[PDB]
DNA sequence: CATGGAATCCTTCCCCC
DNA sequence: GGGGGAAGGATTCC
């Protein structure tokens, strides 16, 4: 079974050279300007010129001006790198009808026909690699591997613009050498929750009761690493599917005031209603981030689709359970809609 | 200082054979 | 006791 990941590189910000080379060479981060003030935001991702710096996705616009001031900073352009990347994920598909689609930026395939070892795959990988950087003009690096997992794995060692194998004899020696942390769906949370177990390679999965596994980092996720350590996990290739549509939007100034927050809430609704172009939710939800970053949602499904006038007056109902239930202050308000037809 | 989007799992009810 | 869902939160990663 031969599963090849493939992932865009620095994606947004490449997009934005592809569109104005003359930014190629230079330090490049895609912003988020949530417009409270003087460069207030976030940086979704920025090239290699600037993230050899310290420069990555998560950090204050703000702090990375004090690294790099003069690097280029741009606006998030969403619905141009969307485009980009179906067009890219067709070249994809010319190359398997088993596709799994993860991300904007990230796929899936299932080549276990096509090629007959490692050897054809690699050849396939670079095959991909070229076609793309031809047809858009963009980097990517292939991970190549027996499942989803290591595919990935490989990537991330493979990356920038590489390509990487990992066969069974290195599997192996990962499930032992490389650290736990290291392995996709292993947040912070649960590489905590994992060293106080005395687990910090996949192996040590192994020398735990599986209840006590389970009773700490869930059944789900200790079923997910007790089966990769085990050199069992087979998950397969599945075509994803949009299952929730929403926006959330950064307030000017924090408040409680309800008439101070609709505007906002209806803009959210009004966007998510032009974004669900055709589809028809049942489900509803109003999501708050707090003042002190913390969120909060209340909900409810309907026994039926949802109007927009309906979901304008419900989720004001949500709001006002929000702020009757919680006391802090709001700092970004959004709903999100679930529950197709 | 810290945008914003979305999927998945976990707990806690809750109604009911 | 446990099936079946709805809710609200926890956690991960793009
Ligand atoms: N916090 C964020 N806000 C908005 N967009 C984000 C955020 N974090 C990530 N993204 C986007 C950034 C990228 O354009 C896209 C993810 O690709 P990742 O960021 O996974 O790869 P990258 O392409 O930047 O790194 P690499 O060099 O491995 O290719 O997801
Ligand atoms: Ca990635
Ligand atoms: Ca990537
Ligand atoms: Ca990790």
């Amino acid at each position: 079974m031969i599963v090849l990941f493939v992932d865009f590189d620095y994606f947004y910000a490449q997009v934005e050279e592809v569109l104005n080379p003359s930014l190629k060479g230079k330090p490049v981060v895609v912003c988020v300007f949530s417009g409270r003030f003087e460069d207030s935001g976030a940086v979704a991702t920025a090239n290699y010129e600037a993230r050899k710096f310290g420069v990555k996705a998560g950090i204050p616009i703000v702090e990375a001006k004090k690294i790099l001031p003069n690097a280029v900073y741009l606006p998030m352009r969403k619905e141009v790198y969307q485009q980009v990347s179906s067009r890219i994920m067709n070249l994809l598909r010319e190359y398997s009808e088993k596709i799994e689609i993860a991300s904007i930026d990230e796929a899936y395939l299932d080549i276990s026909d096509k090629v007959r070892d490692y050897r054809e795959a690699y050849n396939l990988g670079l095959e991909i690699k070229n076609k793309i950087l031809e047809k858009e003009k963009i980097t990517v690096t292939v991970g190549i591997s027996k499942n989803k997992v290591f595919a990935k794995i490989a990537a991330d060692m493979a990356k920038p613009n590489g390509i990487k194998v990992i066969d069974d004899e290195e599997v192996k020696r990962l499930i032992r050498e490389l650290d736990i942390a290291d392995v996709p769906g292993i947040g912070n949370i649960t590489a905590e929750k994992l060293k106080k177990l005395g687990i910090n390679k996949l192996v040590d999965t192994l020398s735990i009761e599986f209840d006590k596994l389970k009773g700490m980092i869930g059944e789900a996720k200790a079923k997910y690493l007790i089966s990769l350590a085990r050199d069992e996990y087979n998950e397969p290739i599945r075509t994803r599917v949009r299952k929730s549509i929403g926006r959330i939007v950064t307030m000017k100034r924090n408040s409680r005031n309800l008439e101070e927050i609709k505007p906002y809430l209806f803009r959210a609704i009004e966007e998510s209603y032009y974004k669900l172009d055709k589809r028809i939710p049942k489900a509803i939800h109003v999501v708050a981030v707090t003042e002190d970053l913390d969120i909060v949602s209340r909900g409810r499904t309907f026994p039926h689709g949802i109007s927009k006038e309906t979901a304008y007056s419900e989720s004001v109902k949500l709001l006002q359970k929000i702020l009757e239930e919680d006391e802090r202050k709001i700092r970004r308000i959004g709903v999100r809609f679930s529950k197709f037809i």
